């Protein structure tokens, strides 16, 4: 994953929105660095996590479309948030 790749600017959708929603300021248009920032404390506060993330119990399964995931397979992680935005 190369750095430049966290200044990606993202319209999330709304069910992706949603999930953004409970932990941060809503906004038309983030950049990637915010959205792994706010889904990686979605995840911590509400303890998805512990290297697996365990979701089917939550939102953030419909998103991704998997019961779990590893916290360590980021091409895949990228994969699941990008079908859930557009890029502009
Ligand atoms: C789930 C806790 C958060 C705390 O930063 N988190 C991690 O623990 C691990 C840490 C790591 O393996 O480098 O992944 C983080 C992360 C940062 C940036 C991009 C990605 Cl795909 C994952 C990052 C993370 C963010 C979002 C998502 Cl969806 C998954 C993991």
């Amino acid at each position: 994953i190369p750095a430049s790749e966290q200044e990606t600017l993202v319209r999330p959708k709304p069910l992706l929105l949603k999930l953004l929603k409970s932990v941060g300021a809503q906004k038309d248009t983030y950049t990637m660095k915010e959205v792994l920032f706010y889904l990686g404390q979605y995840i911590m506060t509400k303890r998805l996590y512990d290297h697996i993330v365990y979701c089917s119990n939550d939102l953030l399964g419909d998103l991704f479309g998997v019961p779990s995931f590893s916290v360590k397979e980021h091409r895949k992680i990228y994969t699941m948030i990008y079908r859930n935005l557009v890029v502009v």
